[PDB]
């Protein structure tokens, strides 16, 4: 049962979603992501733009940048081991969960509003024989079954724009143990610009999301016992990904809005890593 008419919309969006730009990239190595990439493009791997196999090399390179984004996130989760539980809030098809389990060996619990995504991720976990440690469930990340203080580290990778931040960080704060770690990577509108620009609103309209101001992230964390130890503006680092994507046959139409808004300073891609204290 959906929490709100809006979360019903979001369950529906993601139950229906199945774009080539996500699935073809995932097929590269069975890590299915729904987030963007960071880091320099590997021009040597790409080769000659005129070559017959170029679109496939671009696919492989975009995927590499998306996986690199997740590795950067996990660099900030502190240490974690097989006895620990990690929570992926808004877990998509579960690519980040597989990566986390591989890296840390932890139990990894994911929650998503999409039954299709949860099924897909659990089928993937079974194929990899890691289903005894990695599990996706259909659940509102604002209201989860995890016990108070049970969780060692958790994160939101491009999923914070679908929820009230105070309610979100309240919940992470509840299930994270004292000394626990939280990380988000998000696109937020830059309070320096003043208000959400037209580009930001176009992005909101495209995904049915609600991009928050960087000011709102910091405030919501301060009000919920999450204290940032690292904040990185990844805007420069994600532009190469988007500029390459823009040349791809798998474009979705929103590429210009991300590029222009990143360039004019109205929109930014940030990582915030915080301690639960
Ligand atoms: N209230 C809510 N509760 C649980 N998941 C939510 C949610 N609102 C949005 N989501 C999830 O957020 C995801 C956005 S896509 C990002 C997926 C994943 N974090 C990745 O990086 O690959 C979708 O899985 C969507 O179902
Ligand atoms: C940084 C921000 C504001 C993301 C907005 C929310 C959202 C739907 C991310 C999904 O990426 P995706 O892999 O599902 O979509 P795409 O097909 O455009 O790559
Ligand atoms: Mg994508």
């Amino acid at each position: 049962a959906p929490a709100t008419p809006y979360q019903e919309d979001i369950a529906r969006y993601w139950n229906n979603e199945a774009r080539p730009v996500n699935l073809r990239l995932g097929d590269v190595d069975g890590l299915y992501h729904h987030h963007y990439g960071i880091g320099p493009v590997d021009r040597a791997a790409l080769g000659d733009p005129e070559h017959s196999e170029y679109e496939k090399k671009v696919i492989a390179e975009l995927h590499r940048l998306e996986s690199a984004q997740a590795e950067f996130l996990m660099d900030h989760l502190g240490q974690a081991g097989p006895d620990d539980t990690l929570v992926d809030a808004g877990c998509g098809r579960g690519g980040s969960m597989v990566m986390a389990h591989r890296r840390f060996g932890s139990r990894v619990e994911g929650v998503t509003l999409s039954a299709a995504q949860a099924d897909f991720g659990n089928r993937r976990a079974r194929e990899l024989r890691i289903d005894d440690h990695v599990r996706s469930r259909v659940c509102n990340m604002l209201d989860t079954p995890f016990d108070k203080g049970a969780v060692t580290a958790s994160w939101n990778n491009e999923s914070t724009m679908y929820v009230d931040l105070h309610d979100l960080f309240s919940e992470h704060s509840r299930f994270l143990k004292v000394g626990g770690r939280y990380v988000t990577i998000t696109g937020c509108w830059n309070p320096r610009y003043g208000q959400p620009s037209k580009w930001v609103s176009q992005i909101n309209a495209h995904f049915e999301c609600n991009i928050h101001s960087r000011r709102e992230y910091l405030r919501a964390m301060a009000d919920n016992r999450l204290v940032p130890h690292t904040i990185v503006d990844l805007t420069p680092d994600t532009l190469p990904y988007w500029e390459l994507r823009a040349t791809s046959s798998l474009v979705t139409g929103i590429e210009k809005a991300f590029i222009e808004s990143y360039r004019d300073g109205s929109f930014q891609y940030v990582l915030i890593a915080a301690d639960r204290v």
